[PDB]
Formats: structure tokens, C-alpha cells, sequence
């Protein structure tokens, strides 16, 4: 569903392409860093729209914001009329690079495809990779079994289209692989070369972290979009975040919650047509759980500390200013030092704050109005030196920070989800959660356990699209993870 991406394509390219091979309503992305292009064909000729994300959201100039690209096109293929410099996407002019596809490994040899395919290869696991001995073809190999084999079958490129010796002839090897997973090969003695699932090449050993990093560092942005390119992969609905009354309860408009993980306010005053809503989702990992949630609408104050008495959340991470580059992220929901106010039903006291290098620590008071016994201590840990743009240049204070969270939370017996926000709630946020998930294997098990970044990642979208937004991020969270198994 996300062919309308090419990777590896130039500004000419992209005019070329959709000039010779497109028409009027044709479309494509491209990379430019974090910055992105959407480039259009409309009445002969083409037009470039820039895309931008600083790692909170992307922003379309002369459009809107957006939690995903795929988002962003789905909003715009479905709402002619919006895009305006009128600019119409219509048709997608499809991609035939294959780097991004998570089968593809380019050059392989056969020898070092079975190497990798048996440490870490199942039943039905596959890549595609170049030809050895004859430059332009390529090699499909299947691993089936259980004793288990390999098996390699020859890709020839005749004519810029690509077939296995016989029948179909595919116009890039995406379609070929899609059409032989669809329709499974069979070996004369009667084999069915199932193609289930591309072979892992992320997961590692926590201890070769630092091999890895040195690797993607000579690679993060590679293998960044191929997991940018599984976006679309994810099964949701956005629909409650879109109701009319939830509407001005988003701080971006098309940003939301995935519906089946969002956390539904209950008890709430009977005298208000829709008051179950917030912008928020719970996250599990696949004990502690989270709550990924957007910066406090002065709207949205109370119903923020509905979700964190309802959820008994003991522990608020946030990771922006109330104000940054001008612009509110984050209304003030505490109260002032020392200071008692009501949000609605919900009584906030701000017993001390603590003042730290890169956060200021602030215990809380939360109870019930009318309800004396059910007080509890919220401790907002409120991180400040955050960069207005891109990531911290060294991961040390995030992660002195989160270590210090994850002590309060484990000290709190059973304490609920712990509460992390940002402007959107995805960026900084899904950043944060994902260290602290990734952090959280490695404290337990050492460096005898298996990590993978952009799985966790991908795990975490699947509960609330667009966690992790930009290649600095990715890479930021890599070097978070090699800094703390080091300082061990």
C-alpha cells in the first residue's frame, strides 16, 4: 500500500518519471535532513510540496500535520480540494526499488544466504538477493523444513522485467515476490516453496549492539525506511478521535488515537453528550505499561486527570516546554508549588518540586473531590533540555532520567500505566517509551538477551500510529541503547 515511496530517487528523477510514465493527478514521496517532498503532476507539468518533521509530527507546507506519510496521502486521495498551492492526488505512480522490502539484501552470496537463513531462518523464511555469477539477475532463497533445507531459485532480468525461467514475466521483483507468495512454487518431487515471512536481519545480541551501531553508522537511515515501509501493515481505526465532539479535544486535527487501544474515560458527568474521550493510548509490551498522550488542551485539562486517577497512574513523563519556539506544546495542568486547585472533580496538590540538570521533579497529590481516601502521590518528572529540534547530541541524560523513573514506578506497588507526553504524542514520546521498553530487557537479562529496534517499534505503532517519528530518532535510540548496556 506504499509504493507512492521511492527511496533512493533525485528531484529529475521524480519530474522524469512522472512526466513520461504518469499523468495529470499522478503523485509520488521522496525523501530530501527529515525533510520530504511530495511531488505531483497537475495540467502537464510538476510541482514540488515540501514535507517537514523536526521528529514531532509532519508538516505539509500550505497542508496540514500529520502523524504518518501514509496518513497523509490517505488524507488528501480522499479530500480533493485541501491540497492547494488546487493540487488533486489521484494516481500513485509505484515504486520498483527494492531496498526497502524487508526480503531484500542485495549483494549475497548463496553460501552466506544459508548461513543466515539457518541461524535465524524458519520454515517459509526467504530473500531476495543479486546474482554471483551473472550481474542483473538475482536469487530467491527459501528456507522449508522442519531436517530443513535451502533452496535457491534463479531471478533472470530480461528486458527491465523479471521472471523465474518460465510463465509470468514482473515488472519489478515486488510483484514477482508477492505473486509467488500468493502462488507458492512447487519442486517437481512436489516441495511448496511457501514464502511466510522475510528473514530477520535486526534482531542481535545485546552484547553486539556496538558492532551493529558501527555497521549502520558506516545504515540507520536504510533500515530506518524499511520499517517506514511497513506503515501501512498496521491494522486500526481512527474513527472516535474524528466524532464532532472529540474534534477540538485534539491538539492536530489528524492526529489521533488508534481506537481499539485508546483509553476510554468512564464516570464521567452524565450531563455531557460524549465524555469518554481523550487523546491518548495505552501501551504493552510484546509489566509496566504506558499511556502515550498528547500536551494538555486548555479543554482537555480535566479530562487529562480523569485518565491518570482512572488508570492509577503514579508516574507523568513529559518531555516538552509548556512553550517552545513561541508556540504552547503543553498547557500548565499542575498546580504551583505548594499550590491546591481542582480540575473538575479531580483535587491536584503540588507538595515540592526538585530542581535537577536536565528535569525538574514534581510530587503531586491526586484524589477525588469528596473522596478523602482516595488520595494518591503522582510524581511528574518534567524533562526540560530537550532540543527544539532533532535529538540530544548524547543520550546520558535521558537515560539517567529514565532510570530514575523506572525506580519510582517499581517502588509503587501496583501502580498503573506511567503517563509520557509530548506536543502530538508520538515523537518524543514513542522515543521515550521505546528506550524504556528496549532499557527495560536489558536491566533483567543483561547482555545475554535479544533486542530489536525497529520490531519494538513497529510492536508500539501498532498501538497508536506514528511512534517514532524521524530518522534521528531511530539512530538516537540506538545510541541510547549501546550507551547503557556499556555502563553497565
Amino acid at each position: 500500500s506504499r509504493r507512492w515511496f521511492h527511496p533512493n530517487i533525485t528531484g529529475v528523477e521524480a519530474e522524469n518519471l512522472l512526466l513520461t510514465r504518469g499523468v495529470d493527478g499522478s503523485f509520488l514521496a521522496r525523501p530530501s535532513p527529515g525533510d520530504f517532498t511530495l511531488s505531483v503532476r497537475r495540467n502537464g507539468a510538476v510541482t514540488h510540496i515540501k514535507i517537514q518533521n523536526t521528529g514531532d509530527y509532519y508538516d505539509l507546507y500550505g497542508g496540514e500535520k500529520f502523524a504518518t506519510l501514509a496518513e497523509l496521502v490517505q488524507y488528501y486521495m480522499e479530500h480533493h480540494g485541501q491540497l492547494k498551492e488546487v493540487i488533486e492526488l489521484k494516481y500513485p505512480l509505484n515504486c520498483a526499488d527494492p531496498t526497502s522490502e524487508r526480503w531484500f539484501h542485495g549483494h549475497l552470496s548463496g553460501k552466506e544466504a544459508e548461513k543466515l537463513l539457518t541461524e535465524k531462518g524458519k520454515h517459509g523464511s526467504f530473500l531476495v538477493r543479486e546474482s554471483q555469477s551473472h550481474p542483473g539477475d538475482f536469487v530467491l532463497s527459501v528456507r522449508t523444513g522442519d531436517k530443513s533445507k535451502v533452496t535457491h531459485v534463479m531471478i533472470r532480468c530480461q528486458e527491465l522485467k523479471y521472471d523465474v525461467g518460465g510463465g509470468e514475466r514482473f515488472d519489478s521483483l515486488t510483484d514477482l515476490v508477492e505473486h509467488y507468495k500468493k502462488n507458492p512454487m512447487v519442486e517437481t518431487l512436489g516441495t511448496v516453496l511457501q514464502l511466510k515471512q522475510p528473514l530477520n536481519t535486526t534482531r542481535i545480541n545485546a552484547a553486539e549492539i556496538e558492532s551493529r551501531v558501527r555497521e549502520l553508522s558506516k545504515g540507520f537511515w536504510e533500515e530506518f525506511e524499511t520499517l517506514q515501509q511497513q506503515e501501512c501493515k498496521l491494522l486500526y481505526s481512527r474513527k472516535e478521535g474524528q466524532r464532532q465532539e472529540n474534534k477540538n479535544k485534539n491538539r492536530y486535527k489528524n492526529i489521533l488515537p488508534s481506537d481499539h487501544t485508546r483509553v476510554v474515560l468512564h464516570d464521567g458527568d452524565p450531563n455531557e453528550p460524549v465524555s469518554d474521550y481523550i487523546n491518548a493510548n495505552i501501551i504493552m509490551p510484546e509489566k509496566k505499561s504506558y499511556i502515550a498522550t498528547q500536551g494538555c488542551l486548555q479543554n482537555t485539562v480535566n479530562d487529562f486527570w480523569r485518565m491518570v486517577f482512572q488508570e492509577n497512574s503514579r508516574v507523568i513523563v513529559m518531555t516538552t516546554k509548556e512553550v517552545e519556539r513561541g508556540k504552547s506544546k503543553c498547557v500548565k495542568y499542575w498546580p504551583d508549588e505548594y499550590a491546591l486547585k481542582e480540575y473538575g472533580v479531580m483535587r491536584v496538590r503540588n507538595v515540592k518540586e526538585s530542581a535537577a540538570h536536565d528535569y525538574t521533579l514534581r510530587e503531586l497529590k491526586l484524589s477525588k473531590v469528596g473522596q478523602g481516601n482516595t488520595e494518591r502521590t503522582v510524581w511528574q518528572y518534567h524533562f526540560r533540555t530537550w532540543p527544539d529540534h532533532g535529538v540530544p547530541s548524547d543520550p546520558g541524560g535521558v537515560l539517567d532520567f529514565l532510570e530514575e523513573v523506572h525506580h519510582k514506578q517499581e517502588s509503587i506497588m501496583d501502580a498503573g500505566p506511567v503517563v509520557v507526553h509530548c506536543s502530538a504524542g508520538i515523537g518524543r514520546t514513542g522515543t521515550f517509551i521505546v528506550i524504556d521498553i528496549l532499557i527495560d530487557i536489558i536491566r533483567e537479562k543483561g547482555v545475554d538477551c535479544d533486542i530489536d529496534v525497529p520490531k519494538t517499534i513497529q510492536m508500539v505503532r501498532s498501538q497508536r500510529s506514528g511512534m517514532v517519528q524521524t530518522e534521528a530518532q531511530y539512530r538516537f535510540i540506538y545510541m541510547a541503547v549501546q550507551h547503557y548496556i556499556e555502563t553497565l
